[PDB]
């Protein structure tokens, strides 16, 4: 959690976040569009890091806004509120959105808590937690998460994990036979979720879709997501793994935003993320490929990924047991 | 330390670790040309990763090598131990070397403890602490080490700082005026001390060493370390800040093998460092600077770094503090 935080408290770290054209674009365009849903309303922004969705709130004629930010980030915020002239509008509170006072009760939570495949940061937990904080009528930004599954075929990605674990083929490493754990090293590298950007191409099936209501959701739903999904083959070949991208609507008065990470989208630093079958699965399309994926919350601020499948047709299975805390990041 | 062990813990890191040529190469040559220190003996391996210097104790004749593991590696060291056919001669003893039991005294230790800057490294200090392990007659591998500290003259890494901090300027970024962070901004990237290499003609002196004999040295003496420097200035310039490297020497009965991470000598996996002064000083050859150089161990398994140096003919100071915990990694 000091690492968390640690992490979050760099402005180098804001700066590289900022720099995320479609995440700044898309944010500032949900809240202008609505501008009628935050004028003169009291805004929450939760984790508000360098302030801008408060400085966004601001720019909709907001009232009043509560900017939670647990990083010594908030000390930056404060320093942009009496630059911009805000400190009558934008009340920047220094620590955990669990732990703070506010004064009153907020028409409207705004926040940016989405992880690679949505889930994987402890803040939308923080996110759904603030809810304590919103008058019954009120409304969150953003609304709803769609998570996204497609089955892939990509036989480059996968004998690179047999390529990278070559090394420990040596049988005289300076006199030592590394051969012994060449298996182990395989194994290692298939249990990496791999993030980066990827062909259309690759992707075998439409994709299956698991979605969070925000304003319905309980802090202890995302403790165990299990995603059943059931996909009609459109294409024939080996199937390598999962492909996860996700969605979040802005679902306001006047208009619906979407910010999208799907692949068929420009790229954002969520980039998209592939999880290996340990072996690939042989489907024609017409076929059906059947399983589960299951997302457990571990102690890392992060998720155990269980993912079996079958082809219905054949019987066919494999499955995979991944680390959402060790992600290889191959985007090159 | 939950995040330290799990970081060793991977296949993929020592994979990487063992890829450098020079600090495989060295080990084996200080180990394999002092054999006659090895033949018989009984030896430690503190924090002994993937069991590589216990074959190579095994390698020069030791009849019993006690490798000590604290991360997961201590299993996979394990299955080299027996498919190596040396489950006689090497024992893996899971856990930290503070806590485990050795059931005899050891002739000599063998490590590799070494972080950036020599000191970067919560294991130099359980290095000092296996001691307690060690036969009054007994030896340590490596042996000393040499911390070396030269003035520098680069403008366009001090530049870079500020270019990096550009992004701050934006007076309407997004309709919110970025600017009043500007120095803040710079200030942060100031703090970060510099991994990379260089060419050696932007060295102004010649090194100032900072000696450490493991023989002697206590757990307690590396807390704090205090450099105190005097340069003869060799050129004229700026300069920007200071460089560091590091040499160990394995001092064995028959020669002293010498592992050198100086700008002179070939490329590691450590490179070199550098830390930028606040603002540079003009020294003319013939020039002497003076100053001091504080590293104060922090709770992050890091280091404060704390410089101040003075041109002593114009009296034209300088300082900086720096975290080693956040390095700017800019090799590229
Ligand atoms: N992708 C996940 C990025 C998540 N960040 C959000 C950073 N906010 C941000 O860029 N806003 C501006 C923006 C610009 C453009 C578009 C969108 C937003 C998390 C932020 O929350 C902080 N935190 C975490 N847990 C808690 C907590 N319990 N209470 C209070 N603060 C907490 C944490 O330190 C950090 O500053
Ligand atoms: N540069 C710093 C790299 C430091 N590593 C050393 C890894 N050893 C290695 O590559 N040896 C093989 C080798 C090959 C070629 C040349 C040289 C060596 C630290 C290793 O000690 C482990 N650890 C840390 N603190 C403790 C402790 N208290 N007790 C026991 N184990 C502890 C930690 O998990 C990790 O596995
Ligand atoms: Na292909
Ligand atoms: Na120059």
């Amino acid at each position: 959690a000091v690492q968390y935080f640690q992490f979050y408290g760099y402005l180098s770290q804001q700066q590289n976040m900022m720099q995320d054209y479609v995440r700044t674009g898309t944010y500032q365009r949900a809240i202008l569009q609505n501008h009628t849903d935050f004028k003169d309303k009291i805004v929450l922004d939760v984790g508000c890091g360098s302030g801008i969705l408060s400085f966004f709130a601001a720019q909709a004629g907001a009232r009043k806004i509560y900017a939670v930010e647990a990083s010594t980030m908030a000390q930056h915020a404060e320093v942009l509120v009496k630059s911009n002239n805000l400190t009558d509008r934008i009340v920047v509170i220094p620590g955990k959105v669990e732990e703070v006072s506010l004064p009153e009760q907020v028409d409207i939570i705004i926040s940016e808590p989405m992880g690679y495949m949505l889930f994987n940061e402890r803040m939308l937990e923080s996110y759904l937690h603030a809810k304590k904080y919103l008058k019954p009528s009120g409304n969150m930004f953003p609304t709803i998460g769609d998570v996204h599954l497609a089955p892939f075929t990509d036989e480059q990605l996968y004998m690179e994990q047999f390529t990278k674990a070559n090394f420990w083929y040596q049988p005289s490493f300076h006199g030592v036979d590394l051969s012994a754990l060449r298996g182990a090293a395989v194994d290692e590298y298939f249990r990496q979720p791999v993030v980066d950007t990827f062909d259309i191409r690759i992707l075998m099936a439409k994709s299956v879709k698991y979605t969070v209501n925000f304003l319905e959701a309980k802090e202890g739903d995302l403790h165990r997501i299990e995603i059943p999904f059931k996909f009609h083959m459109l294409h024939s070949g080996l199937v390598h793994g999962l492909a996860f991208w996700f969605d979040v609507a802005f679902i306001g008065s006047i208009m619906t935003v979407w910010l999208s990470t799907a692949p068929t989208e420009p790229l954002t630093h969520w980039y998209q993320v592939r999880c290996l079958f340990q072996s690939p699965l042989f489907a024609k399309a017409g076929d059906t490929l059947s399983g589960t994926c299951l997302l457990i919350a571990n102690k890392r601020q992060s998720y155990d990924i269980s993912i079996v499948a079958q082809v219905d047709q054949t019987g066919s299975k494999s499955s995979n047991l991944l680390d959402l805390k060790n992600p290889f990041f191959r985007y090159t």
